[PDB]
């Protein structure tokens, strides 16, 4: 009851990208993780939960019929047919057992959705891949096939009767899919905070600056956080928690908080830019059990240090099993152009959520 639930198959490792070798979306990421887990102690503390596929009706929550039905066909591909379908997307590879692995990558978050919100459990966390906030309705998109969050925020309110989800992305990268997904929906509010560069940075969208804050019924549901320089630090990802993601989250009082736990932002990462310590993640994840019961559960997004992001995964581990947080050795003080970002998202949401009116 009071046990945080971990989700691993091998099948995770069981597709790579065949016509690069050096692509960072590999299977080693899930490996290390598991091995870190596992000689840190913190694999044998967690309740293992067992994988399932997602089923076509629970795709059919977020995705459309004709694109289940083209990712399936996927299995059969030769590898020439895969590249071909690959290069209609953006930033994505294909590979024969590319959809059965991104079926069990949903499933792994439904299971611990269903064990957090029966009690059964407290928190967990999928160590899952291919990762899934960059997925749409029809599309693939950066190296992911299925929107993991997207479905499991769809099936918690449609299985588990939630009425109001929280989606904290903390990934480098905007989950853009998310934000499409839910655009129009004020009953799942989706937060991320990411390297933007006011667009010089992958994906490039005028959409992900802080400006798009959902539209019609959804309108103040869909906050960005936009850094536009390199370098953050845990300070300030915690003070923009403090500032802004804290009160908007007790005033929207969730039922569940669904974490894409991406660690490019991690010290180290080779895509990210930013200088965040592993322990910060204990800290964040902290920060985030005091709504919705505790009843949070963190997915594995992207993340292509080998060390940094299965060090980022185990302090995110720790705050989950409560052990007390460290003590981080910076002033918690954010830098000026973290600062601009948290004002300017605090300006273009003020209209919508009393905790950040002044
Ligand atoms: C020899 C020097 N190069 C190494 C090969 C450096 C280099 C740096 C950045 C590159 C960026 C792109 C654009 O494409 C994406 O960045 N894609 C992408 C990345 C991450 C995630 C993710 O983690 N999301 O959460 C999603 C999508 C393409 C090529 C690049 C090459
Ligand atoms: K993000
Ligand atoms: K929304
Ligand atoms: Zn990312």
């Amino acid at each position: 009851a009071t046990g945080t639930g971990l989700v691993y198959v091998d099948a995770f490792t069981r597709f790579h990208c065949l016509w690069d070798a050096s692509h960072p979306e590999c299977p080693a990421r899930v490996s290390t993780v598991m091995e870190m887990l596992e000689t840190e102690g913190l694999l044998g503390r967690c309740v293992q939960v067992e994988a399932r596929a997602v089923t076509e009706d629970e795709l059919l929550l977020v995705h459309t019929k004709e694109y289940v039905e083209l990712m399936k066909s996927t299995q059969n591909m030769t590898e020439e047919e895969l590249k071909t379908l690959a290069e209609k997307y953006d930033s994505v590879y294909l590979h024969p057992g590319f959809f059965s692995s991104a079926c069990l990558s949903v499933g792994s978050v439904l299971q611990l959705v269903d064990k957090v919100m029966t009690s059964q459990l407290r928190n967990g966390f999928s160590i899952n891949r291919p990762p899934g906030h960059h997925a749409q309705a029809d599309k693939m998109n950066g190296f992911c096939m299925f929107n993991n969050l997207a479905i499991a925020a769809r099936y918690a309110q449609k299985r588990h009767r939630v009425q109001r989800v929280l989606i904290v992305d903390w990934d480098v990268h905007h989950g853009q899919g998310i934000q499409y997904i839910f655009e129009e929906d004020p009953s799942v509010l989706y937060f991320s905070v990411h390297r933007y560069e006011d667009g010089s940075f992958w994906p490039h969208l005028k959409e992900s600056d802080s400006s798009s804050v959902g539209s019609g019924a959804g309108q103040g549901y869909n906050i960005n956080l936009p850094w536009n320089k390199v370098g953050m630090e845990s300070g300030d990802y915690i003070t923009a928690f403090q500032q802004l993601l804290l009160p908007v989250a007790y005033e929207f009082q969730p039922q569940l908080v669904l974490v894409a736990a991406g660690f490019d932002a991690v010290i180290g990462d080779p895509l990210g830019g930013m200088q965040v310590s592993p322990e910060c993640f204990s800290i964040l994840t902290h920060m985030l059990k005091g709504v919705a019961q505790g009843r949070l559960v963190l997915a594995l997004e992207g993340g292509y240090n080998l060390q940094s992001t299965a060090e980022g995964v185990c302090a995110s581990m720790r705050s989950l099993l409560g052990d007390p947080c460290p003590h981080l050795p910076s002033s918690g003080a954010p830098c000026e152009s973290a600062l601009k970002s948290i004002s300017k998202t605090i300006s273009d949401l003020y209209p919508f959520w009393k905790s950040l009116q002044t």
